[PDB]
């Protein structure tokens, strides 16, 4: 079994296991800030940032025809200092082609270029969307499963516990092809669950980059924080199948 796993209970500046892109920054306090925060202490608008694990992950093998099962857990907080103008856009856990660079920001969350459904994206993502774009359901925020498109195949509305820490668990079982995600707010005890069938062999390339991406709106003050406090990941690829 080909396995890979990493666990960051805290983030350390200079850690070569993580690749920071765009506005993403690791603070001295050990927090990963995906989007920029100005010196005045308020979140910056028109900011996009991503963090990728420095090594590619083997998700499926064509020779043996096996597919990896995986699980990721992370804690984040989104603080919306203002109710107006409307806060944007969110953050997302994604898997896509290796050597990927940031895509469009704003509602595309840094991983897509348009709102079209395109196989060439070869990207899977689980978003936490805070702004309702034209391709979105009216309710925000919402959890969404994105498969080669910013237009989710399935969404689940949730209530934001402003500025509080949320715990997320995303698990993929290769045997059943079920991607199930859970979001829990310890502060309020709220629990949200969402699941869908995803055939990763049909969507993703054999080796992928895994990461987190966040973005703020293009309108002045259409922003919020996208802070990550911890992140762990594990994948197991059966080397054979007899
Ligand atoms: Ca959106
Ligand atoms: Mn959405």
């Amino acid at each position: 079994v080909e396995t890979i796993s990493f666990s960051f209970s805290e983030f350390e500046p200079g850690n070569d296991n993580l690749t920071l892109q765009g506005a993403s920054l690791i603070t001295q306090s050990g927090v990963l800030q995906l989007t920029k925060i100005n010196q005045n202490g308020m979140p910056a608008w028109d900011s996009t940032g991503r963090t990728l694990y420095a090594k590619p992950v083997h998700i499926w093998d064509m020779t043996t025809g096996t597919v990896a099962s995986f699980e990721t857990r992370f804690s984040f907080s989104i603080e919306q200092p203002y109710t107006r103008p409307l806060p944007a856009d969110g953050l997302v856990f994604f898997m896509g082609p290796t050597k990927s660079k940031p895509a469009q920001g704003g509602g595309y969350l840094g991983i897509f270029n348009n709102s079209k459904q395109d196989n060439s994206y070869q990207t899977l993502g689980v978003e936490f969307d805070t702004f309702s774009n034209q391709w979105d359901p009216p309710q925000v925020p919402h959890i969404g499963i994105d498969v080669n498109s910013i237009r989710s195949i399935k969404t689940q509305p949730f209530q934001l516990d402003n500025g509080q820490v949320a715990n997320v668990v995303i698990k993929y079982d290769a045997s059943s092809k079920i991607l199930h995600a859970v979001l829990v707010y310890p502060s309020s005890g709220a629990i949200y669950t969402i699941a869908e069938i995803v055939d990763v062999k049909q969507v993703l390339p054999e080796w992928v980059d895994v990461g987190l991406s966040g973005a703020t709106g293009a309108q002045r003050d259409a922003a919020e924080t996208h802070d990550v406090y911890s992140w762990s990941f594990q994948a197991s690829l059966p080397e054979t199948n007899d």
